[PDB]
């Protein structure tokens, strides 16, 4: 059994995979932005260097996670002073402390680095491919890349020891709704209250449901290698547009698509991302056991308790 | 046509030579730089200070913005990691936040070693066409460089900004300071003036660039700016010489041996060869350098005599 830190560790992934790591028996400190009335909790901004050695001047950690970010596209661009602060410096202060102290860390980046590419997104495609076929579009990406970046030369220059991970489209409990949130909480509140949402057509994705990615995450720890990078979500074959999605949604909720306005595709988003979890099948045991239709359901049923409705 | 031109970091290296080049062409020009000074036609804005970036653009209208403010410097970027951070991306986001509000065109200054330790040709084209393995940058200061890139080229794709992006080589000449964080041209000269000791890498190659000749092809961006473009801006790809090479040019121009200079085989973490093609520069920006290194050397060893009495 660990001593395991998890930054972001009250966020949606965060709150999820500290429950994970404990039922395992690790011993888990969760440090996010704001206080809270968690026990095993600590605020420290993680844009704050001081705030960041004072996670480690208690105790000594095995592994951290690191997923403590401005999270979102839009949100990047509409917050880009708290994005590049948190999602960069913050990054570098705990390669810092990495540098320091020797503990082993998981990087949360994301399949937003592999930017609009059209094709199979194998983490090989950001070793092997052009340089413009994964152009990030958004300063949230850039974060995410360059945090990586950051990882590989630590790594190289010091010796620190970390795997990366790009997660892709997770949802299911903890995840609040927010208008800068994703789609899947978005639809789901909107349906819930019976107001209006729009369906861009001409995208696909593969949602992941969030217990069982953190499984997957949690496995790092059994089979850590140094220097590696998987894409953690679902399965290749989960793939669907997005009105597929929103049917699904729709149908869970028991009502039909008045609600809903279609247009054909959102501007400067990605339209498909075709993950390849073949690396994490091999090393990590990925072995998600919650698609699509069952994963809707049980996050509907999520956010009926949450909101008390 | 005469312009109204901002130069951000204005009172820099580059900065006060390009100032006076745009100047002596007859624009109307104001320097923008973090301190307080005597010049004229001079303002202070901390570029990382939306307020103050505002505040530069409230008073005038410009036709052309010369984006310099930066942290400078790999070790310096090591070092100074929040400052360098902060400045180079949010102070290049508040500028792109500006240039879609008011429309006016960009030069953006980005780097050299946005194209990593790639061995082949560095021509622009490379942080296109290439794998994306071949130029992955090896410190934060290269990162900051090829975020800011990023972030012109979605800026562009999204509001229509009009920007040309420059990557400056090696330069080196008159109003460069001497500091420990400087490039090794003033390092080599300062300590030689002062026959202090120093550090020769063998194994690495370079093509130097005088900073009057870079100001000149800078300046011939406002007669034929073409929006969305990518210069590499130097000296030229047959001024390649390796370190002891440009060490040795040092030393003659002094006047002394090279007892001073202990020789290493490789700086660990530095790119070996910087080997530039210009081919770009030369066909829309008139590029026609006039000072070759032996001369621009022995002319930069006397500017160092006279500033430091
Ligand atoms: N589908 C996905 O949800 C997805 C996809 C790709 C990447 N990611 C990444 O996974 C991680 C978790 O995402 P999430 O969906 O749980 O998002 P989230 O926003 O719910 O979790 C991020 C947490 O970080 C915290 N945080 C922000 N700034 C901080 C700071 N300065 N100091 C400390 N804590 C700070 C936030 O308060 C939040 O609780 C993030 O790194 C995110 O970028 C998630
Ligand atoms: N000199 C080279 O060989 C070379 C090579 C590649 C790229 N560049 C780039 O060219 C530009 C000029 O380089 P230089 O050699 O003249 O360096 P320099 O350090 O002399 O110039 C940069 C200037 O930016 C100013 N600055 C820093 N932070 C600021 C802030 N927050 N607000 C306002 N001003 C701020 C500094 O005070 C300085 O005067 C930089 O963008 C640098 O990265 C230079
Ligand atoms: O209201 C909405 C929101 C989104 N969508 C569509 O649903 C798809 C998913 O969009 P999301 O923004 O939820 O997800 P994206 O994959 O585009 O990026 C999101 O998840 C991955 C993270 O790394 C990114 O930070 C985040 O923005 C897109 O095709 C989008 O057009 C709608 O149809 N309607
Ligand atoms: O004291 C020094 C500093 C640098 N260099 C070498 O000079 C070259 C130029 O390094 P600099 O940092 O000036 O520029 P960059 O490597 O970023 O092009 C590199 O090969 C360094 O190893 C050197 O020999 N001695």
């Amino acid at each position: 059994t660990q001593r395991i830190l998890v930054t972001g560790g009250a966020g949606f992934i965060g709150t999820n995979l500290v429950n994970e790591l404990r039922n395992r028996g690790h011993e888990v400190l969760a440090v996010d932005l704001m206080h809270t009335e968690r026990e095993d909790y600590m605020r420290a901004d993680v844009r704050e260097y001081r705030q960041v050695e004072r996670i480690f001047e208690e105790d000594k950690f095995d592994y951290v996670y690191h997923l403590a970010a401005e999270y979102g596209r839009w949100n990047g661009e509409d917050y880009y002073e708290n994005l590049w602060k948190t999602n960069v410096i913050g990054t570098k202060h705990m390669l810092r402390m990495q540098e320091k102290l020797g503990f082993r860390m998981i990087f949360f980046s994301s399949a937003e680095v592999y930017g609009d590419y059209s094709g199979l997104m194998s983490e090989d495609v950001m070793v092997k491919n052009p340089i413009s076929d994964t152009y990030q579009m958004n300063d949230y990406a850039i974060t995410k890349w360059a945090g990586e970046l950051m990882c590989m030369n630590s790594a190289e220059m010091f010796g620190t020891e970390t795997v990366r991970v790009r997660p892709v489209n997770c949802y299911g409990p903890h995840e609040k709704y927010s208008p800068y949130k994703g789609f899947i909480p978005i639809f789901i509140y909107h349906a819930l209250h019976r107001k209006p949402y729009t369906v861009y057509k001409g995208h696909k994705r593969i949602i992941d449901y969030v217990e069982d990615s953190v499984r997957t995450f949690a496995n790092i720890v059994d089979n850590f290698i140094p220097g590696e990078v998987y894409n953690v979500g679902g399965r290749t074959e989960w793939e669907h547009d997005i009105k597929e999605y929103s049917d699904m949604v729709l149908e869970a909720v028991g009502i039909d698509d008045s609600i809903v306005t279609y247009r054909e595709s959102e501007p400067f988003t990605t339209k498909v991302k075709t993950m390849d979890f073949s690396k994490a099948i091999r090393d990590l045991k990925h072995d998600p056991q919650v698609p699509p239709e069952e994963g809707i359901r049980r996050t509907v049923e999520w956010m009926k308790w949450y909101y008390r409705i």
